[PDB]
């Protein structure tokens, strides 16, 4: 029975109910993200910005099935094109809008990467990803307003592969949390 979220806490709970097993409704997932409705009061303790690029903060470790956090993006602060380590991956808008550019997997031959396709992700709207459909880049195009965006991945992953857009060759690279449950981490 899925239910709608009434805040923030309320979501984490759901979400460690619909994680308790060892298979992943991306679905319902995807249903109860959306069903939230972003209340900053809510997370601004993990709102967290870096003037030079996105941060990546660390709200939920979801007792291991996955990891649940906040991307806080300044005006022009965007991401590689990047896969997902074999995850499921969620995002859902906090606030602002995000531009989201698709890619296919690229050929062993060098090559330029052309995408698929563009969207724009807005307040409130949930994303879904995973290796089997694509790569993306995700990008705060945005001039004059940051971003915020609540991001989940199952199981959880440390490292994914960013992309040579001008190539398509690959590198790895490890993911580093700007802050966990609050607290900065340097
Ligand atoms: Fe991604």
């Amino acid at each position: 029975e899925l239910l709608k979220p009434r805040t923030l806490a309320d979501l984490i709970r759901i979400l460690h109910e619909l994680f308790a097993g060892d298979e992943v409704n991306v679905e319902e997932v995807q249903a109860v993200l959306e069903a939230y409705e972003s209340n900053p009061a809510e997370w601004a303790l993990y709102a967290k910005f870096d003037q030079y690029r996105y941060t990546r903060n660390l709200v939920d470790q979801g007792n291991g099935k996955f990891n649940l956090m906040i991307l806080c993006w300044g005006e022009g602060h965007g991401s590689s094109i990047h896969d997902h380590t074999d995850s499921h991956c969620f995002l859902k808008l906090l606030q602002g809008n995000l531009k989201e550019t698709l890619f296919d997997w690229p050929d062993k031959k060098s090559n330029e990467m052309i995408k698929k396709s563009e969207r724009t992700l807005r307040e409130n709207q949930c994303a879904y990803i995973n290796d089997s459909i694509g790569l993306h880049r995700v990008e705060n195009v945005s001039h004059t307003e940051p971003a915020v965006s609540l991001h989940l991945y199952s199981p959880p992953f440390d490292t994914c592969h960013a992309f040579d857009q001008r190539t398509g060759h690959k590198n790895k690279v490890t993911m580093t949390f700007h802050s966990k449950f609050g607290i900065r981490t340097p």
